């Protein structure tokens, strides 16, 4: 069995009934609205629904009709590629390597030994994937879409005046040849070097060899020109400085493009991030923030070496999401586990050509702009709060109800909320969107504030707010959701030049959460040890991330500190609280 072989029989997305689509919208903004409010959407719906909103419908299923994945290319471009904000630290999700947890506890020194050893396994899972070696995803027979593993190496962003574009360069052995050579930071500078040789993957050893050359090549010098900074930039000036030291050196496109088809960056920091299996929120803040000058946020994936052998991945959203990040730092993770943490192989060296320097030609100009890029980026993210934890009926759905309850006890207001859904049940199928914050799990938060309620009252409500959500996700997953589906509807209008409906306009549909205005913006990131989490979705909102093993819960949340209505940590103290809550609630009513 290939890893790819699959990806010809998965079915196409679906496009939902109209009719179902807009009932489940209705119901969605019911916690949000009076009986007027309300009225008034029901009203706009109905209007939809029979006028233009058919008529949309019908040209998307058109659409459909030609494309396995009509939403494909329309969420990349909307979701990720067109927006301006500064990508790397608004939309980068970042996870820390829980190696520290067994054999790599936090201990200056560790930094090139162990980060031989990352390199090595790392390499070892593209090799596993080039071989499309790496096992196929099922749902118990039903095979899942794969395509975003290809995401993961040769691969990264470009900038773009008004929108960005993926480059993806990966290859598997079938279909031809694939970049060899990966790209390291260090010191404001970029060297590059082939991990063949010879045909095999150079060893531990070898590869300790290379990061020597390199670390100490620009360890005793100041830092370099930090070209990579200008990563972490708006995305129409980082698109203005690319255009510009381009037109400086033809040659300097030669380098960019070097980085761009690199496996990945591995970046090197002299940071040290408190990480104890106790304290790690430190390793997510400096992951997403640390210094600019050794990152390439525009990299699918850019593996970060701290100076107390600690390590993070810092991903770009836009080609992929985060379970396949967690798939690979998992398979490192048990990589780890099984070597006790070390290298028991060859210690020889073989001769092998030293990692070559990139060195960009560089002005006046873009130096003040890699000046500029370093000093929005670290504002920006000392303005950003993280809150981590681990504590110790679906596991994913009591989380989100116990989010619904501690947000609701915290704000004293239902919180919309946004909880990813894959729907890689369908060809090239990414996400949908789930709406925790249903009239059911309102209606359970009252009465869980009710002193009059009754224990019988209080999980008979409970029960059917699981049920509700349990539902939810199901029918998201089979592609059954609404809010991708809407999208579609308004892109059929705009792609023509055509008005936006009175539907998308409505006081209500922000409300509720649409137009990316949800307040607690969440995901399960699995059940793989590996942890993961990026900034809110709105100034005065939540980001909160979690994953679930047989004997725990761990999470992580964000919060802005420009904000003073929020804060990560009592919302992450008031979520526990809510978990034994729950606890009680359950064990009492066991009679
Ligand atoms: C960050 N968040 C949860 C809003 C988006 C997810 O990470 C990805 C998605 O739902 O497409």
């Amino acid at each position: 069995e290939r890893t790819f072989q699959y990806q010809d029989s998965l079915p196409s997305l679906p496009v939902p009934a109209l009719e179902e689509s807009l009932k489940k919208y209705l119901e969605s903004v019911k916690p949000f609205a009076n009986e007027d409010e309300y009225k008034k959407t029901e009203e706009i719906v109905q209007k939809f629904q029979e006028g233009a909103g058919k008529r949309l419908h019908q040209k998307l299923l058109e659409r459909a009709r030609g494309k396995r994945n009509w939403l494909e290319e329309w969420w990349l471009n909307v979701a990720y590629l067109d927006v301006r904000i500064p990508s790397q630290l608004n939309v980068n999700f970042v996870g820390p390597c829980p190696h520290f947890e067994h054999y790599w506890p936090a201990r200056e020194g560790t930094q090139l030994e162990r980060g031989s050893m990352m390199l090595w396994h790392n390499l070892n899972y593209w090799q596993l994937l080039r071989r499309e070696k790496l096992p196929v995803h099922k749902s118990g027979n039903t095979p899942l879409d794969m395509n975003q593993f290809r995401m993961l190496f040769s691969t990264c962003k470009v900038p773009g005046i008004t929108r960005d574009s993926i480059m993806n360069y990966f290859k598997t052995e079938s279909e031809g040849h694939c970049p060899t050579h990966i790209a390291v930071l260090c010191r404001g500078r970029a060297f590059v070097f082939d991990v063949l040789h010879e045909g095999c993957l150079i060893t531990p050893p070898e590869l300790l060899r290379q990061l020597t050359y390199i670390h100490k090549k620009c360890s005793n010098e100041p830092v370099g020109p930090s070209i990579a900074a200008l990563t972490s930039e708006e995305r129409t000036r980082w698109a203005k400085a690319r255009e510009y030291l381009i037109s400086l050196d033809p040659e300097n496109l030669t380098l960019l493009e070097k980085i761009q088809t690199s496996l990945f960056v591995y970046s090197i920091e002299d940071s040290s991030p408190h990480a104890t299996p106790e304290e790690y929120s430190q390793v997510f803040e400096m992951l997403l923030g640390g210094d600019p000058s050794v990152r390439w946020g525009d990299k699918s994936y850019n593996l970060i070496s701290f100076a107390n052998g600690i390590f993070g991945c810092c991903c770009d959203h836009a080609p992929y999401d985060a379970m396949v990040m967690v798939n690979i730092a998992h398979y490192v993770d048990e990589r780890v586990l099984e070597t006790e943490g070390r290298w028991k192989g060859s210690e020889k060296v073989r001769d092998i050509p030293l990692p070559e320097e990139l060195v960009f030609t560089v002005d006046e100009k873009i130096l003040n702009d890699v000046s500029q890029a370093k000093a929005q980026h670290l504002k920006a993210a000392s303005d950003l709060q993280i809150a981590a934890s681990t504590f110790t009926l679906h596991p994913d759905t009591f989380i989100q109800l116990a989010l619904q309850l501690a947000y609701y006890r915290l704000h004293g207001r239902p919180g919309c909320c946004y909880e990813t859904a894959m729907t890689r049940y369908f060809y090239h199928g990414r996400t949908e969107t789930v709406r925790s914050c249903t009239v059911e799990a309102v209606r359970w938060c009252q009465s869980m504030q009710d002193p009059s309620a009754s224990l019988l009252e209080r999980q008979q409500k409970m029960l059917e707010a699981f049920a509700k959500h349990n539902k939810m996700m199901k029918d998201c997953s089979h592609g059954k959701g609404f809010d991708r589906h809407l999208l579609g509807l308004l892109l059929i209008a705009k792609e023509e030049g055509l008005p936006v409906p009175e539907l998308f306009e409505d006081p209500l549909f922000s409300r509720s959460g649409g137009g990316g205005n949800f307040v607690l913006s969440t995901s399960l990131v699995g059940y793989l040890r590996v942890q993961g989490v990026v900034v809110p979705m709105v100034h005065n909102g939540y980001g909160f991330f979690y994953h679930i093993r047989d004997d725990r819960f761990v999470v992580a949340c964000s919060s802005w500190r420009s904000c003073p209505e929020t804060d990560a940590e009592k919302l992450v103290q008031m979520i526990f609280h809510a978990f034994h809550d729950m606890i009680q609630l359950m064990n009492t009513a066991h009679l």
